[PDB]
């Protein structure tokens, strides 16, 4: 009663797709491993953000709309350029070093204790220089005025624009701690639903925020465009709130042991 | 003839990714899981609630289409937030309440009893206070008056809206009993089926009712607005006529045992 | 080196997620086996096309793009609704009938010997009256003229659109005939690619035929329109030489036996 | 403690759902084999391509945009027909060939040895002409002047065209390398990816360049038109470059032994 599984299909079966952090146990402080995952971080954050960056130069070509309103179809295309492009980046990117590629991810998996402190640190550091060269490069390789930089529109304050980027992170860490951290049948699968959420996650903000949800993203653009808003900080407050409520949630469904009906 | 499994990644295989509910025999009705179980409904529908409220608010700031004509791009916009938010929410939660996240289906899963009476009204009652807080929010933050409660429109009177909503409840609930509740090799990825079945029902919906598809979708926004239409009610019996189509499909199913050529 | 399966989740694994033809042998000829077949093409068909009925309806509500220009936004939200619609309903019914949902899906099926052809008459003329029920419920829940029936467009004339017909259909065909009806890893997950090979094929057919690709679509609007243009005949050769083409070119590759290098 | 697995079903658990690269071992070079490995080539490119021209033919019947702006929806059809279009090419593909439909691809795998170099050709030649077909049936099949074949736009000059097409092939190529070539849980599931990374790498450059990012896709159209602008060089050079970048970056994490903790 078990299926045949031919020698050389057992790599398929043997190598499980898994975030590189759940096997960073023992060994895993030597050069080598801090340098790996430092080069996952690298290429995945500059290939997400390069991406996505380019493609919201492009839809900011888009004709003015009148009266301050809405362009759905733009909208629809920025939040494509960063939630496929993360999702690209983290399905290359996740048995290096798991595919962040966005320090308020880190911050929740360090809280988490998925990731250690300083690792961590390395990660988050990593993710603002891949940032930085992301927004060089997109800015170099394209015509006109920086349009991928985050501000404020659509009639929000800095007050709402906080809140709309700290929920908005909490759902992308949320889909991280829940579908990648925690492991079952579905961890696998995990680079798909934190992309979904992302996407989600521009939806809600683009109009108002510009759609921070990850400081490395807000960071770059400003020093490529030498322009820093009073109001930065709630592309760094946010996020940093968000990673905390996700954390929170998460913190109590492990106290209550939460996929088991009897302890 | 086997591929070795190393024990480090024994929980992606042992640890199956199924609802809640597969799961809640004997144990089931302590407060501990009572809570588990409206902590997943809180969390999820609150989060895909909110999400999708905001999306809408900023989908409705497009310049208005003349002659009551429709616009595409608009719709395929709020129809993202709806069902790539549901599917979002219901990955997350999936391992803790189930993520229903919407009395029907709950309505349709106390039918096919696969959720006790009890803890489907607590599901349902905790649904309708998450809606309650994710329209109260997403008022909080955004400009403008609300924009996301549910109306007619597009020439549709009552009695068209109730049977729309009505069958795209019920593709909904049958989605959702026949990838979620049959056990199977793909009830693991139910939450994205369910996640398009969702979509599908607001591009059907949305132009025509606003497309409710969920009383504690419809209810909230009308509370945070302060406004009841009279015809709120298409939006409670359309959702139940729609389970008790989905149940009754699902039922002859069963009673057929439709997936065993000799049974 | 063999992980776990607790005995409440071996049927996540025993039940095979699988189209129900692949399991249609003996005992098969029964009355009760006949009407599984058929309950599952009717729930089906009439979901995906009353659905998709329904949203081309909406869509084409937009306002007129001058000098026969096309809507990219407009394509795009009908190309989901046959595309999304088509995936929900295979997912729904891939245990029961197997989906097929398309009289030319059934004929690429019965010459591939999948099913046998009582069978395969008895399920394409389901699928047509299911067609006419959506056509029918369609008209009804909405007002206006009915906008969803087939009509060549673009500029094309009746021999591109049968070429355009046979080819889109063929991609259809061709990918049920290697992703459901070859048997390996990702046949779970057909329904999944069978939407995306019809969403792809409206996206080339809508502008210049209606994008008929499946006789039941094409046939019940123009019942419900009372209007049968003269060139309706294009809606049924063009995807019966689509089901032929991906016939042949399956049934080469079997000949090939191209899965093994060594056969 | 282990599922039971029906006689039946196990053809969906032995047969593993592969690219056809990965067992192209002793036996391989018979002209059985190679003719397999064309055929898959042939036919997946041709439906891909084919599709997308049409695709692109239409979308770029939309009314033009003043002052040289972009058009996010039609931007999102065209993109849609590629990357959708390569997915459902793989997926059909994938056990015939490897599903590769790219020159630069193929490239990639020979620089990999994943595929030897005169195979490489003979897929890569196989491309080419199925690119020829795939132009001359789209424009055979559609009214009006080819609209489908590469230019510069956007403002984009020649050297920024290159490196967008550099950069958006590689992230196609490292896509291919990490989730089909390597061998793991994942593999099954490259064929989507890959389709995503078609999707936003057009995106990235449709507006600037055309998007080529495949040699086979520029030659054909050229080919049709009767037409080769002078930089076509970049849509040759560019991609070259790019399966060489992804080479290097996979490469290097080949060496440190990426996936391993402590080798
Ligand atoms: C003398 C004591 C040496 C202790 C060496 C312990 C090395 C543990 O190392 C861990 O092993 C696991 C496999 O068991 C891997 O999954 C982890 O990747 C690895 O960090
Ligand atoms: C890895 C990223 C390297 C990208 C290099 C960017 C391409 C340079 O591009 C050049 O920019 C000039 C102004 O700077 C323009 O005047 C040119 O005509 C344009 O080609
Ligand atoms: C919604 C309540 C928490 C978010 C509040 C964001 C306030 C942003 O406003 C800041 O408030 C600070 C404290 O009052 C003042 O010191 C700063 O000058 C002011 O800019
Ligand atoms: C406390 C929140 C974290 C902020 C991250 C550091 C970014 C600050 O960065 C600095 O912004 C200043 C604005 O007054 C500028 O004058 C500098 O130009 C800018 O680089
Ligand atoms: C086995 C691990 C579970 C730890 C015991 C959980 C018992 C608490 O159970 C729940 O606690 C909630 C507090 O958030 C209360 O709101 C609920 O009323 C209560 O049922
Ligand atoms: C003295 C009698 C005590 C009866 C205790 C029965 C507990 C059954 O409990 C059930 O066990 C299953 C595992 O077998 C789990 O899948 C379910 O989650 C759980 O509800
Ligand atoms: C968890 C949700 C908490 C969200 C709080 C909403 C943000 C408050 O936002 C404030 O609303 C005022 C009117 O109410 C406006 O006048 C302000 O300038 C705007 O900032
Ligand atoms: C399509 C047939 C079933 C749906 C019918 C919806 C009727 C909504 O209309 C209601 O009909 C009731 C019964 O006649 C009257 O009592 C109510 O006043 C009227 O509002
Ligand atoms: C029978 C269908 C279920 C309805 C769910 C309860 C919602 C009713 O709610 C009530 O609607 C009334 C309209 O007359 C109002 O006057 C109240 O303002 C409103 O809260
Ligand atoms: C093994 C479980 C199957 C129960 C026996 C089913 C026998 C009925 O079989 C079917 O019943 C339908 C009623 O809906 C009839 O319309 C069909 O003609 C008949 O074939
Ligand atoms: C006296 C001879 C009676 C012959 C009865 C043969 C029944 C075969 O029946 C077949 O069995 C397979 C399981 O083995 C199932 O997968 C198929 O669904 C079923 O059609
Ligand atoms: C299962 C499908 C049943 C759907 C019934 C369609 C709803 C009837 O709808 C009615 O159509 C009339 C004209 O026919 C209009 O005049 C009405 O005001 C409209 O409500
Ligand atoms: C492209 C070549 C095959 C498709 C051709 C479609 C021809 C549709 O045209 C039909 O051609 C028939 C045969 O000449 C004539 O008998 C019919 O009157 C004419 O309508
Ligand atoms: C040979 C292709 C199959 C055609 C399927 C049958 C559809 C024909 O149907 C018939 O079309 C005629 C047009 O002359 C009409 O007069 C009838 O109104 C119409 O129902
Ligand atoms: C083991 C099953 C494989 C059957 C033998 C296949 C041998 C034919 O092989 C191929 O046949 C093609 C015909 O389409 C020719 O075009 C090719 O040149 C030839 O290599
Ligand atoms: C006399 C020596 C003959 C050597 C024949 C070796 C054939 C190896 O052939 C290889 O076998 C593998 C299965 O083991 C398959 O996966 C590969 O597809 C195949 O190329
Ligand atoms: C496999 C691809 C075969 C496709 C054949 C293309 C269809 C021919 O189409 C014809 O093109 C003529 C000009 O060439 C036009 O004048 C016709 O009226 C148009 O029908
Ligand atoms: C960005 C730097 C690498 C890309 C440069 C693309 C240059 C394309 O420009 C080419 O440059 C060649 C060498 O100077 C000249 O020989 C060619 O005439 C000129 O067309
Ligand atoms: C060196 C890059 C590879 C180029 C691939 C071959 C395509 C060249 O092709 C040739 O382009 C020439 C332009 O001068 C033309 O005159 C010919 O018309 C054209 O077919
Ligand atoms: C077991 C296979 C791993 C081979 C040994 C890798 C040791 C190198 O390790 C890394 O090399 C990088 C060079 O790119 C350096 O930049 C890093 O500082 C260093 O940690
Ligand atoms: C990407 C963001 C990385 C988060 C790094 C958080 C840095 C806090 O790390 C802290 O860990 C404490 C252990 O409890 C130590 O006592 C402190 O010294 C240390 O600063
Ligand atoms: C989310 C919606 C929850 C549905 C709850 C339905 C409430 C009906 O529950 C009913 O169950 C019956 C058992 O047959 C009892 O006899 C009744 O007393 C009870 O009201
Ligand atoms: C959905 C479309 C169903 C296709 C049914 C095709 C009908 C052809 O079936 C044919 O089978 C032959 C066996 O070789 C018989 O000899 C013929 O009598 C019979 O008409
Ligand atoms: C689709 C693109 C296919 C790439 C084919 C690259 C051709 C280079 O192949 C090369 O291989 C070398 C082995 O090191 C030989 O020494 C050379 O003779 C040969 O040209
Ligand atoms: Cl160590
Ligand atoms: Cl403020
Ligand atoms: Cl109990
Ligand atoms: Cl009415
Ligand atoms: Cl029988
Ligand atoms: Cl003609
Ligand atoms: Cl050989
Ligand atoms: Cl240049
Ligand atoms: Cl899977």
């Amino acid at each position: 009663g078990q299926a045949e599984i031919k020698p050389e299909d057992a790599p398929y079966i043997t190598n499980a797709y898994k975030p590189a952090y759940a096997r960073w146990g023992f060994g895993s402080d030597s050069v080598r491993n801090h340098f790996i995952a430092m080069s996952g971080e690298f290429v995945g954050t500059f290939l997400f953000l390069w991406s996505a960056f380019v493609i919201a130069q492009i839809a900011n070509q888009a004709p003015e709309t009148p009266d301050g309103g809405s362009n759905p179809a733009q909208l629809i295309m920025i939040s494509f350029g960063f939630g496929f492009g993360v999702m690209v980046g983290v399905f290359i990117t996740y048995r290096v070093s798991g595919g962040n590629l966005n320090p308020a991810v880190t911050l929740a998996l360090v809280l988490a204790r998925a990731i250690p402190p300083f690792r961590g640190i390395l990660m988050a550091f990593t993710q603002i220089v891949a940032g930085m060269a992301a927004a060089g490069a997109a800015s170099a390789m394209t015509p006109g005025e920086i349009a991928f930089a985050n501000a404020l529109g659509g009639g929000a304050s800095r007050t709402r624009g906080l809140f709309l980027e700290a929920f908005g992170t909490a759902i992308l860490c949320l889909t991280v701690l829940m579908l990648a951290v925690e492991k079952h049948r579905a961890t696998w699968f995990a680079p798909f639903v934190i992309g979904i959420a992302l996407l989600i996650a521009h939806l809600i903000c683009i109009y108002y925020t510009g759609a921070g949800l990850n400081p490395a993203r807000s960071f770059g653009p400003a020093v490529a465009a030498r322009s820093f808003p009073n109001y930065h900080w709630i592309y760094w407050l946010g996020p940093i709130l968000g990673a905390f409520l996700a954390y929170s949630i998460w913190q109590m469904w492990k106290w209550l042991n939460y996929q088991t009906t009897n302890p």
